[PDB]
C-alpha cells in the first residue's frame, strides 16, 4: 500500500523437466500509477541475491528471514519449487512491510524492474 509499489506477489512459477534445469518465479507488481499490474520473472538465485545484496548494506534485524536453500540436484525433487513459490511469497511480504528504507532501496526496485531485465 506503502510508497509506489502498492502490492506483490508470486503469481506462479514454471519449468525445468527431466531435472536437470531450472525453475523462474513470476512476481506481479501493482503501482500507484498505473491500474494493471506489471510482470517480473526471477529465479530463486536472484531472489537470493537480492538478499545477499541487500544483506552488505543493511544489518540483518532490518531484513526478512530469506528461505535459504538451492544445491543443483538430489533435493525434495521439485515440490520444492512449489514449496518456494510460498516462501519466496512471504519474503516479498516482509520485504514490502519493512522499514522504508528497505522497501523503496534501489536495491529492492532495481530488482523489480524489467521482465528478464
Amino acid at each position: 500500500m506503502d510508497g509506489r509499489i502498492k502490492e506483490v506477489s508470486v503469481f506462479t512459477y514454471h519449468k525445468k523437466y527431466n531435472p536437470d534445469k531450472h525453475y523462474i518465479y513470476v512476481v506481479r507488481i501493482l503501482r500507484e500509477g498505473q491500474i494493471e499490474p506489471s510482470f517480473v520473472f526471477r529465479t530463486f538465485d536472484e531472489f537470493q541475491e537480492l538478499h545477499n545484496k541487500l544483506s552488505i548494506i543493511f544489518p540483518l534485524w532490518k531484513l526478512p528471514g530469506f528461505p535459504n536453500r538451492m544445491v543443483l540436484g538430489r533435493t525434495h525433487i521439485k515440490d520444492v519449487a512449489a514449496k518456494r513459490k510460498i516462501e519466496l511469497n512471504s519474503y516479498l511480504q516482509s520485504l514490502m512491510n519493512a522499514s522504508t528504507d528497505v522497501a523503496e532501496c534501489d536495491l529492492v526496485c532495481t530488482f523489480f524492474h524489467g521482465s528478464h531485465h
